[PDB]
């Protein structure tokens, strides 16, 4: 589908083509501090895709509340992506449960198809405008998942740190015929006076996990986040 739902917020417009280059695709931040979301490309960051690999977020935070994940570990399989482990999480949590989490959440178009590997190029579909609110509102505004929980995915998405920031994601490639199809990093950012979540997604071009990165760690650091 097509997220469709408004935005009440008075969101700053960005012009990032240039950093896309050939890609197509969009790019949404929200500070906390400021309480505002920054787009560029809004038509695009409302088309629902496959979120791939980037739903492994979510995974983690059903594995870790139903105490499948406990005491190969987290880190090791959010950092390389191992995809057995949230295929098994995903295989032992009950539909109605995962049903009633994505409600609560907001999440896409909640598509869960034959519930078996519905996050990979399948049912389920999110757009790049919802990747934001929904990580920002699951992490700071939802009182179900737990603080232990939270932190302990926060430690499998770390990727960078040092005295002017912690920068916190994770990648999706989705492959069709032999090549991308479909790139995200969706994340967040801790500096010394703000939070910012964040997401990139790419449409065409060289849609990679990878390129989607990249991409949005030269916006952030041409818009000052990484200052
Ligand atoms: C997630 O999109 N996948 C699992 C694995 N990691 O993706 S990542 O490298 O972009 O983070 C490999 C690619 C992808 C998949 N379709 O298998």
């Amino acid at each position: 589908y097509n997220y469709k739902k408004p935005l009440h917020n008075d969101y700053q417009i960005l012009d990032k083509s240039k950093i896309f280059g050939s890609n197509s695709g969009s790019f949404v931040m929200y500070s906390m501090k400021k309480d505002k979301y920054y787009i560029y490309n809004e038509k695009e960051s409302r088309k629902r895709y496959s979120p791939n690999s980037t739903y492994k977020i979510y995974l983690a935070m059903f594995g870790l509340d139903r105490h499948i994940i406990n005491d190969q570990d987290l880190n090791t399989a959010m950092q390389n992506s191992v995809n057995w482990y949230f295929e098994r999480i995903s295989d032992q949590i009950p539909k109605n449960y995962t049903a009633t989490q994505l409600k609560q959440l907001n999440y896409g178009n909640k598509n869960l198809g034959s519930y078996k590997s519905y996050w990979m190029e399948d049912s389920l579909k999110i757009s790049n405008l919802e990747q934001v609110i929904v990580f920002k509102n699951m992490m700071e505004q939802n009182n179900h998942f737990s603080k232990k929980a939270k932190n302990q995915l926060s430690s499998s998405l770390l990727i960078k740190k040092n005295e002017k920031y912690e920068l916190y994601g994770k990648t999706g490639t989705g492959i069709v015929n032999g090549k991308y199809n479909n790139g995200w990093f969706v994340g967040y950012v801790i500096t010394n006076h703000d939070k910012y979540y964040f997401a990139t997604h790419l449409s065409d071009g060289k849609p990679s996990g990878k390129n989607a990165e990249l991409i949005s760690e030269k916006i952030l650091k041409e818009m000052g986040v990484l200052n």
